[PDB]
């Protein structure tokens, strides 16, 4: 089963802005070093390995972000954003990580800015 979280649906954020996305809806853009977004109430119904996909774009090299649960109580890992050659040239990167069942605040934190994100998809 899959859960799709629209990236623009965050409850809290720092130093980002929403913009119309070429794939419909909105994406988060104007992401800098130290920008972040937080999504409450993300349910992982079983304990085990999940695929977490990120629909991202960048016209530059080096965009990088970390994902975490509960404000860094559990770090899930870090994602590099490819240089897809345009701000609306989208691609899907992923991480495979182990989470125990629960409902968590899910956080994305920009280590190196210059990347956009459309959505997050979680699959077990
Ligand atoms: N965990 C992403 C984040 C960072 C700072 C504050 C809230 N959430
Ligand atoms: N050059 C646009 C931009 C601004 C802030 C963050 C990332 N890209
Ligand atoms: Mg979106």
């Amino acid at each position: 089963n899959t859960l799709k979280i629209e990236a623009e649906s965050y409850l809290y954020s720092n130093d980002v802005q929403k913009e119309p996305c070429s794939e419909g809806g909105e994406n988060v853009g104007y992401i800098n070093n130290g920008s972040w977004m937080s999504y409450p109430g993300i349910n992982f119904p079983s304990s085990g390995n999940y695929l977490i996909e990120y629909r991202v774009a960048s016209a530059v090299d080096g965009g990088r972000f970390s994902s975490d649960l509960e404000a860094g109580e559990t770090v899930l890992g870090e994602l590099s954003v490819p240089n897809t050659g345009g701000w609306q040239n989208w691609t899907t990167v992923s991480q495979t990580v182990n989470v125990s069942a629960g409902t968590y605040q899910f956080g994305l934190y920009s280590i190196s800015g210059g990347w956009n994100i459309n959505w997050i998809r979680i699959t077990k």
